[PDB]
């Protein structure tokens, strides 16, 4: 019987765009007077599986579920990322594409003309990643530029230290740039010490930006320049699109997907 | 599984987010699964939060001195009845702070983030090891180094310090009540080229993921967050087996405290 409670199975709390995308979640769920039950899955396919099925979560009505082990699949549910599940399922994206490249029109907008894209591989892609590189990728052709591999430079976990380590490592084996496009706010973080501890100006020798507007990027220094994926509109759709699930569970409701609008916000580390 | 309930001010706020991280998975290790919300640390909502779970766990911070669900409260003593409170060594780990920035050699040190006359709760704590720091070294206590902050975060920090940095006040360190008010005044000292720590010797109180990254990397406090988390789901866990029979008298518990040495006060 309904509870009035979902779900919200996130990797962790400690990453700050979990975290904050948690906050607008249960701000939004609290005006329909929803309550919400927070779960770590570690981004371990074992434990989204474990979400979807165990009793453990039988308080839910419905869960939102932010996959990243997940690409065999199985409680109406509304998952957070690409499109991934079959049936009647919905799927709250970030348009990856149309921001990557206007990320990168900011950067080649500035005069910049060796971009690095931090945290895609320059051969092997998959998901979010490789939507990111069509974008870049658009951006550069459409600047008379062909991609580097050099200039594509991998990185296991978006995280901190996994930026900085691979920022210092590309810095100090020549490889020469001009500027850094980071996957989220947290490489971009790390690379902009691995910069600093270099003494590479930024934005005079390297332009920087990142990804999700999470890390207080007003605050930083340089402030940092980053795109805003929609956490309002993501939160909002998800809870609303779920609701209709949960009111709909008995029986007919097609699969939806969507992706909110993004927006470009330019700070110091790239000429504001 | 059994539900407990978390009340913090917001998950934006890097010690709450972490802060719950460790108690959702204390929770899941023992069969309890935990409905957040969020009270933005404000009196009326904390209070509100107490009139689905087992138990709650309740961070205030807009609470001070001036249910029959089981209840833990991740702050000072202040509720009465038989409740638990996990308070961190506010005082001490104050002193503590004050301590390692006069071992640098520096003799105006600045707290950021109190009111210079009339503190209350846990400001009043921070304040008290502050001035018994400076009273041992031989030092008195100047209001125009006390300075007080809109609320604690990076705006406010970067706001404050901007405030006295233009107004020609000379201080040598600064002791921030947070991790997220000391980053906010590093951006303010760096803008204005003064050398942390150099000029400045900077930390905060938190152990918060970013303070590694910044260039100088930020000297803080971690307080216990596993201990705190630990002890927390723990007693809560305790409370609700007893089903109101008050036959535990009500703890205090007090996490132990670690200094992390950063590039911000020499390393
Ligand atoms: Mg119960
Ligand atoms: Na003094």
């Amino acid at each position: 019987g309904r509870s009035g409670v979902i779900g919200l199975a996130v990797p962790e709390l400690g990453q700050a765009f979990f975290a904050q995308l948690a906050d607008e979640v249960i701000r939004v769920a609290a005006e329909q007077d929803l309550v919400v039950l927070v779960e770590q899955t570690g981004g371990l396919r074992e434990r989204e599986l474990e979400a979807l099925r165990n009793p453990r979560l039988s308080l839910t009505d419905g869960l939102l579920l932010a996959p990243l082990g997940l690409t065999d699949d199985v409680r109406p549910l509304v998952v957070l990322g690409e499109p991934l599940f079959p049936g009647p399922v919905d799927h709250v994206t970030m348009q990856h594409e149309a921001a990557a490249r206007a990320a990168t029109e900011h950067l080649l907008g500035l005069g910049r003309r060796r971009v690095m894209l931090l945290g895609a591989h320059a051969t092997e892609r998959t998901g979010v990643a490789a939507l990111r590189y069509a974008g870049y990728r658009e951006a550069l052709t459409a600047a008379g530029l062909a991609v580097d591999d050099d200039l594509v430079v991998p990185v296991e976990t978006w995280d901190r230290s996994s930026g900085a380590e691979a920022m210092a490592r590309v810095l100090d084996a020549g490889v020469r740039m001009d500027a850094v496009f980071a996957m989220n706010d947290d490489l971009a973080l790390g690379a902009l010490r691995s910069l600093q501890e270099r003494g590479v100006a930024v934005p005079g020798d390297v332009a920087l930006m990142g990804f999700d507007d999470v890390a207080d990027g007003r605050y930083t220094y340089p402030s940092l320049t980053t795109v805003e994926p929609g956490r309002h509109d993501i939160a909002r759709a998800a809870v609303t699109m779920l609701s209709e699930r949960i009111a709909d569970a008995g029986t007919a409701i097609e699969p939806r997907l969507t992706a909110p609008e993004f927006r470009l916000v330019v700070r110091e580390s790239t000429g504001g």
